[PDB]
């Protein structure tokens, strides 16, 4: 490619492997968001609220391509796996999911970055900077507090606990 | 001082022992305020709570500090010490803790005022009592207030309660 | 705390020694401005001018605490040290003092930074680059051009200096 | 009167002389005003800060008439004795004059404020704490600050100094 330069196959592969990651958590969130919506669930809020999470991940795994592209490198896209279940049991259960699954998409982010900053690649290790690795430390502390405030509602009485929330805070 | 006139020893030093109190109890809410936005805690609306708490004393202490330079008086720092406790244990018990503090504090400016009276300074009782001494009548009342609301809901579900307190009473 | 990722203990504990950094240089900003406003000294521009360090570096202090927050660290406040004068001498030896404490702050972002980088956390010195390191190197610049400019006049008239210079560089 | 109520006779006779001490003030600052107007002064921003201090004055001295009306008391009006000097030398001069003549003005005040609270009258310590009181600091503040800031000048030449300041301060 006449317009490649410094970077590296690992970063061209890593960055690959990454929007393969963020296609499949984006798909993760929309089953969330799906499952809210069931009427036996029927929490419209926490569904409004996955479908965000949903958009924005699908949002990033586009940039990564675009980002691929405007280096040199070439896009290969892999197929995206299904979302481990079906039924996310209920609103606290599908939250910590989320944590979890935001901070193994954080870490993938910081060994990427690793490998830019080992090969000398300033250009995507300040790329990866922001606004990903920043988006990914606020959505984390956010999932934090609702997982922290749906804990205390929920010791008292769950089913209120889900309605209550999906009113004050998500709504 | 060419500006000095009818400005007692005891005024002056009296001013400066309350801009340090003043200081030091905005330290105090500025702790409780970072501890309600821990993730642990999450409790955004009790944070913002305190934060205007901190900022009026903090106000309070740069206005007397300017009094003391307008009737010729000489301003003396001290060092502000940290506050009592990192931990404030939950809503109800910061409260609390607020409630004596704004209370002693009221009680320093109550003996300020008593020194310029007997020293015969109007200037000084009219500056202490608007809007010094108002504003902390104001505050421990609505401290008093909110006291009352949480114990109401703490005696059901503490948990639900601070949660429907941050969210229909601070928000 | 479930929000802690990739965040070292000497990061967190260098981000608690700068926050007093940061209230302590504020205090000491407080100081030059309220003696600035002295009867005597009388160079209401010289003490606007140092409101504003006074109140960008405690900005500073608060956005550093919720940084402490938002990666799942604990905050811990210690006294803030009261300035080491009272008297700031005049005009050009204020500004002076202020270039090194400008400085001394600015070096100790830089050692924060290091800490950071050799423990891989990219999040903290993107952060820290912008605006905190910037911001430093804009003031000593502002601060040095200043203190040129005030020497220049000094020479002649120290007296009439710091009238000009309070009318027509910091009015 | 029929109007009159816990008002002393020497609450009463304490306000008429302190409206012609209100007069006389007024009138001493025309005169400067007039002085500073010659065509071998020719500061006019000083000229116009004196006349600013008359009215001022001149309007403190109906006020207190008028309050000597509303409580029931009864108006005498005495000689108004001319200013001491015609020649008020120069700018710094006449202004350290004015610092006096405001610290004697404000001696009478809380004189008088003094019989009205031995007398238990908490109207006319109310009325005579703002905004006559108040407005008594603020004009001595003021007034010393600009002498600090015309001694720095004079110090260098009092020609340019009187230029200067008619200018840069009082413009």
């Amino acid at each position: 490619s006449q317009v490649r330069q410094n970077f590296h196959q690992d970063c061209e592969a890593g960055l690959n492997r990454t929007v393969n990651l963020k296609f499949h958590s984006s798909y993760v969130y929309l089953s969330m968001a799906s499952y809210f919506n069931r009427d036996d669930v029927a929490l419209s809020n926490f569904a409004k609220f996955f479908r965000e999470r949903s958009a924005a991940a699908k949002a990033h795994a586009e940039k990564l391509i675009e980002y691929q592209n405007q280096r040199g490198g070439r896009v290969f896209l892999q197929s995206v796996e299904k979302p481990e279940r079906d039924d996310w049991a209920n609103g606290l259960e599908a939250l910590q999911t989320a944590l979890k699954l935001q901070k193994s998409v954080n870490q993938a982010l910081l060994d990427l970055h690793a490998v830019a900053a080992d090969k000398s690649d300033p250009h995507m290790t300040d790329f990866l900077e922001s606004p990903y690795l920043s988006e990914s430390v606020e959505t984390i502390k956010k999932l934090g507090d609702h997982i922290t405030s749906l804990k205390k509602l929920w010791s008292s009485h769950p089913g209120m606990a889900e309605y209550l929330f999906n009113k004050h805070t998500l709504g």
